[PDB]
């Protein structure tokens, strides 16, 4: 049962560390410069050596606030995260492997939570013996290559954004609890056993949304796009869908700190009473940070929490066939073991999940999901991210195969890298033809 190391772990250092914090926490050491605030990190990261790269991006960061801001932030912002630095009782972190259909389940509250992005924020979150990090320090670091400066800027602006607001907590807004559960699924099940299981099952609803994302629908069970290792490059250069969440809701940084290890095959991580607290817009290169306005739907996204399903596709290579049994038996096992989590959320809100860089073809692993929220006896809406060819040919394979028998369909999807089809055809065409040609 490994052990995340908290500052205090090191005591020694933690003597250090303990020291330079309240001397900000109270007033008694004052920044006037950047420069400062640059020097108390190389304390608190207890590093001899010190060249200017190392911060850039923070720099830029802090440099693109205004006068009266760069004042608030080296004067109030600093000392008061260093003060939530010092409310942790905590040495330690526990990152447990669940056994076979258990869950390993961690909580906290509110506040507890913005007390570990503060030290991620100042880069004293490290496993010394294992030479691991997992805080701020490559996200502040300069690149080579701009556009992952920016990236990074960006992400600095979003963890900024959320702290600012966690230190603005109402007394009971910083009690409400924030829960990470590693959960172990069982036996996984094979493809005959999946076409056994599914000759009981009927395709459910799913709804296509064109223009909007993920989030955008409270109070159903929302996918996170997930890395094996939860969070991705968020801590380094990822900024697609999973790191993107995780930029605006900060709060699940903290699975980093209790799931170390890989999701096995059978696993999957649920996050509940994740608040939102950045808006953007763009993916990747495009991707900026937006301070959330005043409208309605932001003060939703803000002040109602939600619940996060995190599951990981297969990282296929070109040459991989995706429509394996072996593969897609994984595919549903992974799918449907989270899917039927939480069965008060009754809608599964996801979308072109792993057909990024895990170079997923679509088509398939919209059939996957679909055969297994069905299976799941969910409801399932789909965003394709204003895909318009995409979103009009699975509307019309919805339309042909709702309500149909689930095993019917699995195999019907089976056959097509066999069939003739496979030539001319995509995945949802192909379904499209034999869907028609019953008339
Ligand atoms: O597995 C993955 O990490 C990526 C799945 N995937 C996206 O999430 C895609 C997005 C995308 O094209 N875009 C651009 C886009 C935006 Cl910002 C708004 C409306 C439509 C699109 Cl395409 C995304 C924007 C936000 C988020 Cl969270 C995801 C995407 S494309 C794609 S494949």
């Amino acid at each position: 049962d490994y052990q995340f190391p908290l500052p205090q772990k090191n005591s020694e250092l933690w003597i250090i560390q303990k020291k330079t914090l309240q001397d900000l926490s109270s007033g008694k050491q004052k920044l006037d410069s950047f420069q400062s605030l640059e020097s108390i990190l190389e304390i608190l990261r207890d590093s001899k050596n010190q060249n200017d790269e190392k911060y850039f991006n923070l720099k830029a960061v802090f440099e693109q606030l205004d006068k009266e801001e760069q004042t608030y932030f080296l004067e109030q912002f600093i000392p008061k995260i260093c003060q939530l630095v010092l409310k942790i009782k905590k040495k330690q972190l526990k990152n447990q492997i669940p056994k076979e259909s258990k869950i390993y389940e961690a909580a906290f509250s509110r506040e507890e939570i913005s007390y570990y992005v503060s030290c991620m924020f100042l880069c004293i979150l490290k496993d010394q013996d294992r030479k691991i990090y997992k805080d701020f320090r490559l996200i502040y670091l300069k690149d080579l290559v701009q556009q992952i400066n920016i990236r990074r800027q960006e992400k600095i602006k979003c963890f900024y954004e959320y702290l600012k607001q966690a230190l603005d907590f109402s007394e009971k807004e910083s009690k409400e609890v924030v829960i990470f559960q590693r959960i172990n699924c069982g036996q996984l099940e094979d493809y005959e056993n999946w076409v056994d299981k599914l000759k009981a099952i009927k395709l459910k609803n799913v709804q296509l949304t064109d223009d909007k994302l993920i989030e955008d629908f409270p109070g159903t069970l929302q996918v996170d796009f997930a890395n094996c290792d939860i969070g991705g490059g968020i801590l380094g250069n990822g900024l697609v869908q999973e790191e993107i969440r995780f930029c605006v809701c900060p709060e699940m940084l903290v699975s980093l700190l209790v799931f170390d290890q890989s999701m096995e095959a059978n696993e999957v991580i649920i996050m509940k009473g994740i608040k939102q607290y950045s808006d953007y817009q763009g993916y990747s290169n495009s991707f900026r940070f937006v301070k959330m306005g005043n409208s309605k739907i932001q003060k939703q996204k803000r002040t109602n929490p939600q619940t996060i399903l995190a599951i990981d596709a297969l990282c296929f290579n070109s040459s991989d066939n995706q429509f394996s049994e072996v593969n897609v038996s994984r595919e549903l096992n992974k799918s449907y073991m989270g899917f039927k989590q939480e069965d008060q959320l009754k809608t599964i809100s996801t979308g072109k999940w792993g057909c990024g860089a895990f170079l997923g073809v679509f088509d398939l692993k919209f059939a996957i999901q679909w055969i297994a929220s069905s299976r799941s006896n969910k409801k399932m809406i789909i965003c394709t991210f204003q895909d318009e060819q995409t979103t009009k040919q699975i509307q019309q394979v919805f339309d042909l195969y709702k309500q149909k028998n689930a095993s019917i369909f699995l195999k019907l999807v089976m056959d097509y890298p066999n069939s003739k089809y496979m030539e001319d055809y995509t995945l949802l065409e192909y379904l499209i033809e034999l869907g028609k040609e019953k008339a």
